[PDB]
């Protein structure tokens, strides 16, 4: 349905031309340790908050990663942000990675609920879920996803915070 | 159908939150003419280059809009890149505006060359055209439209730098 088509812009505008810099983003801020894996959370409920350190105090900004910039569609040197995280557990630095909403699944909500948009409020969690599984069959077929890069879907019903940890201890 | 989504989602994540304050980034330049409204160009054909001045040698780039930033699903300080072009008539500088592709006419025109996404090569027009249509909607009962932005459709059967001009000189 709509999930269908956010998930492809996700992957063409996006992670396509920014994960195969990733790692030397991440390499430059090290010297110039931050994980080598982009960790995008995907709450099927479409829960997206603007603020990470808000859904969970556990975690902390600390830095932006280096800017990425690239002519994109008339727009000369767009530049594209990430943003550097530290994850605690009782009160200790347990990791830090580079750590993102997916940004479409806030799409999928508003959407729902302006009017003429016609997406009834009860599909969010079929269109989650059909974004999710959309994004993993890319993603497991891309060769730009080198084992760079890492989903994270979860339906609160509970850290946050822990739920990324469980990932990145693995990594 | 696909394109029905990358209209909302260019609206809901892009020009709801940066019309609002385009008129005020204008200001701050022309002080510290250009014209007061953003300009996209939808070429229905789906054929977006990355460097307008190549689609043209009459537009010619001049400096980056001041940046905008949001906090956006996770990404402290997002940055938001717009820029601005003089449009030349016989070598003479004829218009200044905020000027862009519609990026998600690019992504359309990517879907369809990926054998995963189910996006025929010949649906690029009839999608482009839904694109448009679906936009127009959204911005003629938009506020945030407030005479704020001009869609530019056109299909390349000709002076890109005219057709905006015109649309420009009504202004
Ligand atoms: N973390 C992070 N994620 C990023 C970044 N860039 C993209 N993504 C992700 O990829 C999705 C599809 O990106 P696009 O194919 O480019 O389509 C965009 C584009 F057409 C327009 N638009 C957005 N921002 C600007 C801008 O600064 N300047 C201009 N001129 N246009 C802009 O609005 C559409 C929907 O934006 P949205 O944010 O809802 O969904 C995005 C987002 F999820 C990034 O820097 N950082």
């Amino acid at each position: 349905n709509v999930a269908h088509g956010l998930a492809w812009s996700y992957y063409i505008g996006y992670l396509r031309l920014i994960l195969p810099e990733l790692q030397a983003r991440i390499r430059t801020y090290n010297q110039h340790a931050v994980s080598q894996r982009l960790y995008i959370l995907l709450p099927l409920d479409c829960g997206v908050p603007d603020n990470l350190s808000m859904a969970d105090p556990n975690i902390r900004f600390l830095d932006k990663l280096p800017q990425q910039t690239g002519d994109r569609a008339g727009i000369k040197d767009r530049v594209y942000s990430n943003s550097i995280y530290e994850l605690l557990e009782n009160g200790q630095r347990a990791g830090t990675c580079v750590l993102e909403y997916a940004t479409p699944l806030q799409t999928l909500f508003a959407m729902s609920q302006y009017s003429q948009a016609g997406f009834s409020r009860e599909d969010r969690l079929e269109q989650a879920k059909l974004f999710c599984r959309t994004l993993e069959d890319i993603l497991a077929d891309a060769p730009e996803s080198q084992n760079n890069c890492r989903l994270i879907a979860y339906q609160e019903p509970f850290s946050l915070s822990q739920e990324v940890l469980r990932h990145l201890r693995q990594e």
